[PDB]
């Protein structure tokens, strides 16, 4: 391994985003649904949003794939684990509109006991180092299974993706956009045009920017009030800002 190597955008194939994590849980039926995104960041560990787990936290109940491009069918080279830890970040909180610490790891371990390995479909995305961001303006992508539209009762049935740029905090926390919603701890990320932005279902997948030629993750889809609104961006968890949190449960 060496890493780092939905409103408008396109679709795509896991071969351009290897580092997408696609989580279904079990239920209590047995019937299997989509639940969100991840970002493969080393070979036993997933990492995404709380919020996504935050209902349901029992570790048994979910189902993590590595190079899946599609929704509810099966594709060439995937990798199918089981949720050996899930761990969310204790002082989470979603009291107001933003949701605060929204990040989440996950152990993987496959039935043949194995962590991911890689493939041209499954790779790792880079951790960005301590508080270092591309400069604001910077497009980064975004992946996921979410909506095509806000108002669609369907998710697309094949991966998706699209170019976000971030907005400063300044920005941001005017008050026609989220005012004092938006902490430092978060980045805020949209479409000039609001034309193209992460949507329901999109949550826990990466914003993605390279820096020095390294494919980082930046950002995870966290929050923001509706999908492609204008003033409304899309908020991310920034990942450089939770690097010791990340350390203290991987060590
Ligand atoms: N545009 C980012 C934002 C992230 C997920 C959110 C949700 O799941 O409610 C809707 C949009």
């Amino acid at each position: 391994f060496q890493c780092g190597q939905i409103i408008g955008g396109e679709f795509t194939t896991i071969e351009n985003q290897p580092w997408f994590a696609a989580i279904y849980r079990r239920h209590r039926g047995g019937s299997v649904t989509y639940v969100c995104g991840g970002s493969l960041i080393s070979p036993c560990w997933v990492i995404s949003a709380t919020h996504c787990f935050i209902d349901y936290p029992k570790k048994e109940d979910y189902i993590v794939y590595l190079g899946r491009s599609r929704l509810n069918s099966n594709t060439q080279g995937e990798m199918k684990f089981e949720v050996e830890n899930l761990i969310l970040h204790k002082d989470y909180s979603a009291d107001t509109l933003a949701h605060h610490n929204d990040i989440a790891l996950l152990k993987i371990r496959s039935k043949e006991g194995r962590c991911a390995q890689p493939s041209r479909t499954i790779q790792t995305i880079c951790l960005p180092s301590m508080y270092n961001d591309p400069q604001f303006g910077t497009s980064c992508e975004i992946t996921g299974f979410g909506k095509e539209n806000s108002t669609d009762y369907l998710y697309p049935e094949q991966l998706k993706m699209t170019v976000v740029k971030l907005i400063s905090h300044r920005e941001c926390q005017q008050p026609h956009y989220y005012g004092s919603e938006v902490t430092t701890k978060m980045l805020c990320a949209a479409d000039p045009q609001w034309k193209t932005d992460s949507c329901q279902g999109d949550s826990g997948g990466p914003l993605v920017c390279s820096l020095q030629g390294r494919m980082t993750l930046t950002g995870i889809v966290s929050w923001g009030r509706g999908c492609a609104l204008k003033d409304k961006p899309g908020v991310y968890t920034r990942v450089s800002h939770f690097l010791p949190w990340i350390r203290s449960h991987t060590k």
